[PDB]
């Protein structure tokens, strides 16, 4: 029985302009009672209506999440939100809180590229992107075929990792068909991040 | 209070030829009693002497690990080892087990490269490597300046991530000085993995 609270994704915060935070509760072994999640603002101000999702996987996880729409300005100004998790059997209630990260800011550096695909085949052509030197750690990464964005499910992005002083880096891998591999020059890796002024967005086409 | 048991690193198993497994126990809040770790072989056979390490970080973690030297052949043949963790306050003892992963095998594909370093500076030149299409997920990655291996602490490697059917991929980043950046053609990314016959090793120099 664990719980996690995540900050808004930069994409939802700066592009979409409709930030949300999510409280995720994982129950390795389900005993039946209801799992409650309560939201509150440290400032005492009112919180909006949240969305609850319950999903079972007979593997060993009754996943439960609650997504709370957050004010854009309030979040940027530092409001702190709290998720109070109430599971039937446990003594004390779980409590998680989140706020914007403070500290210095640094823009992301983006580098997209293709992996050598030397004939004689059994395959998977791959495009990949390295995004680095950014801080804080929150960032949204997305692939585009020119001006149109591809579904998220198509790429795999690693978790932000610290480095030597610089800040953070993330790596994204995108497997593509032979067809789109012929127009790889048209694929673009885009990063959305707070420190990337103007418009918190930085992108680069696959170098060839 | 959590526990983790890891399999041997491919490097220790195939190059060094002296495999070890490690039981790591993390105690977020220390109450003082002793933390015991007991090793056993599912086959009942004798286990060697293990090495115990205790380290404190007033942050909130009394880390404790026990490393057990493992037989090369026994491990390759499928022996299963168990770590029985005994902490003072908890009711039942924690138990973790590990064995070689079964299933299909696939060699790693290695691609090393340098990130564009366009003048006008405040910096960090970087070399990076993408290793993919391998399975099982255990792999050792290392950087070398020609024939000599660099200290591990110098690079950062992501955790193996699944993909679409293919298998796994891992990304490694290596920040270098302006000096070594002049001889980047000499840096090599090497992967040690079971399916990479001959000698379970595959490497590639930084493409330029």
């Amino acid at each position: 029985v664990s719980a996690y609270l995540s900050r808004p994704s930069p994409f939802d915060l700066f592009i979409r302009k409709s930030p949300t935070i999510t409280c995720l509760v994982v129950d390795l072994a389900p005993s039946k009672g209801t799992v409650n999640l309560t939201w509150s603002r440290a400032s005492g101000k009112p919180v909006n209506h949240s969305t609850r999702k319950e999903e079972k996987q007979r593997n060993g996880t009754l996943t439960v999440t609650s997504t709370l729409p957050v004010g854009t300005r309030d979040w940027i100004e530092g409001e702190t939100y709290q998720c109070r998790v109430t599971h039937p059997h446990l003594p004390r209630a779980l409590m998680r809180s989140t706020t914007k990260t403070s500290g210095p800011r640094a823009a992301p550096e983006v580098y997209a590229f293709a992996t050598p695909e030397w004939p004689g085949s059994r395959d998977k052509r791959t495009l990949a992107c390295l995004i680095q030197n950014f801080m804080p750690e929150d960032i949204s990464v997305q692939w585009l075929h020119n001006e149109v964005q591809l579904p998220d499910a198509r790429h795999s992005t690693t978790q932000p990792r610290k480095t030597k002083g610089s800040g953070f880096f993330v790596f994204s891998r995108l497997e593509v068909t032979r067809a789109e591999w012929e127009q790889k020059d048209e694929f673009i890796c885009r990063a959305v991040h707070e420190a990337a002024s103007p418009s918190q967005t930085v992108q680069r086409a696959v170098s060839v």
